[PDB]
């Protein structure tokens, strides 16, 4: 799976509630069916168990400490994968910012144009998340992840020009995920 | 200049010389990406040309107008910046 994080609370507060979110796995990358999705947590404490998420798309965690981290591990009846996605969440990378600037555009009813520029940074530089969402509905959240090494992606989606819509993009390091940056429209 | 995203309104002038001049060829090329060089065919009878296509506004587009005499190419002109 590829799981996506959602917060609803106030960034003064010390403790956020997290939402993780995937695409249900299709038939070649999953190599067929998988009965049951699995996901865990790593603790200070180092505690080794399971917690089992069943068939529905939404779960709902606290995260108050420091060092956290998720793997939503897919067990089959074979056994379980190998390899997984990973994400870590921590108060002082979280103000860093990288990205100074990004503009999007649009082209017609099924592309838009964004462009970013950042600056050089001493940490690793690897990926990023562009997501998008509309202010009239408050509806499910769309992201996709996106390489690093290129500047330039055009977003395939459909896009009502009446609708008033929000950009942002998310920068994701190792030792978490920096300030987000939102743009409303034109300025 | 830009009209929209899928309009551009290209203009010129011309003096009086000993040579003539039969057609006009409109080039451009992108500064950032090295993508092919696409080319337009012009008469000199109409001073203005539309060109239609699919165009980002947000890079700057290098345009360049060459003339054409009875000894072949002129002098390229280069246009680098949008006007
Ligand atoms: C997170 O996972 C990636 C790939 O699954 C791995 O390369 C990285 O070392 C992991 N980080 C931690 C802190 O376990
Ligand atoms: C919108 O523009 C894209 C190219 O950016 C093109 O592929 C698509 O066909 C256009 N939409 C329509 C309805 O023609
Ligand atoms: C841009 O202007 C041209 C010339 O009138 C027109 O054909 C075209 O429909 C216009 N494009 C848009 C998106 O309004
Ligand atoms: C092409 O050939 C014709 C006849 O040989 C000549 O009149 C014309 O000037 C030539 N074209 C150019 C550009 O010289």
């Amino acid at each position: 799976p590829e799981f996506w994080r959602i917060i609803n609370g106030d960034t003064m507060k010390k403790e956020k509630n997290v939402t993780l979110l995937w695409k249900p796995l299709m038939k070649n990358d999953s190599l067929c069916s998988v009965q049951r999705y699995v996901i865990n947590h790593h603790t200070s404490c180092n505690g080794t168990w399971s917690e089992d998420v069943g068939n529905h798309t939404k779960f709902t965690f606290l995260w108050t400490e420091q060092a956290h981290t998720v793997t939503v591990l897919a067990i089959n009846s074979i056994g379980a994968s190998v390899a997984n996605f990973n994400l870590t969440f921590s108060w002082p990378m979280s103000k860093v910012n990288i990205v100074q600037s990004l503009s999007a555009y649009p082209l017609n009813s099924s592309c838009v144009i964004v462009s970013w520029i950042l600056s050089p940074s001493d940490y690793k530089l690897m990926y990023f998340i562009i997501e998008w969402k509309n202010l009239n509905e408050d509806g499910e959240i769309k992201w996709l992840r996106i390489s690093s090494s290129v500047k330039k992606y055009y977003i395939h989606d459909h896009f009502i020009p009446i609708e008033k819509y929000q950009f942002s993009l998310y920068p994701i390091f190792m030792e978490g995920v920096g300030k987000p940056k939102i743009i409303n429209s034109f300025t």
